[PDB]
């Protein structure tokens, strides 16, 4: 779940503020996504959306006919560190694993200020 | 923009959790919407919704040229007051009017557990 993901970057990103940090940053960190990403953190998000592509074609994900970001699952923080539980039956996993690669990538990958909020329109 | 709607939001709700408690909400509170709403916070977010198309088609928003979520405008909160600064230009000053009406809105609408989360594609 969105919420989820937005605790997970939190965790790997101590003080981060993930929607003005993420949302609208390069052509595909932010609802809608197309175009060359313009850099590595741009590129996470592409990784990210097609993850979820994947989810949504997954066999153990077909009983899951609304966004992937509404789907829940059950993950835990130890110091920046993210855990996706043991617990979570096989499309919550996935998914979960999903956020979880891309808050580490995120907690990776430079942040250019420039890049943030995108003429999308005239540059994807 | 969206990082200001969250806020916003827990200005007007001091224990609120916006990503977690009003996205996929009912059929118009997250992505899309289409459907009845199905009771008064549902129509906060119908009502939201309008407000953003009516800013996508204002002169006053002509050089906005993307969703009104990526739109940066000035805001303050106080004793669950939230503020829409009167030097913001005027697109800016309309997004910010849409999101605190909805903020507001949210406030005295009534949460309804079994709204959460629904199936949109059967019910929407
Ligand atoms: C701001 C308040 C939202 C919570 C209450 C909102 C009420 C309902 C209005 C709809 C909310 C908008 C829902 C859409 C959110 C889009 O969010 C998608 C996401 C934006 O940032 C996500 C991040 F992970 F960065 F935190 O882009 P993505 O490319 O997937 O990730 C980089
Ligand atoms: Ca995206
Ligand atoms: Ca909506």
């Amino acid at each position: 779940a969105l919420w989820q993901f937005r605790s997970m970057i939190k965790c790997a990103i101590p003080g981060s503020h993930p929607l003005m940090d993420f949302n609208n940053y390069g052509c595909y960190c932010g609802l809608g996504g197309s175009g060359t990403p313009v850099d590595e953190l741009d590129r996470c998000c592409e990784t990210h959306d097609n993850c979820y592509r994947d989810a949504k074609n997954l066999d153990s994900c077909k009983f899951l006919v609304d966004n992937p970001y509404t789907e829940s699952y059950s993950y835990s923080c130890s110091n920046t560190e993210i855990t996706c539980n043991s617990k979570n039956n096989a499309c919550e996993a996935f998914i979960c694993n999903c956020d979880r690669n891309a808050a580490i990538c995120f907690s990776k990958a430079p942040y250019n200020k420039e890049h943030k909020n995108l003429d999308t329109k005239k540059y994807c």
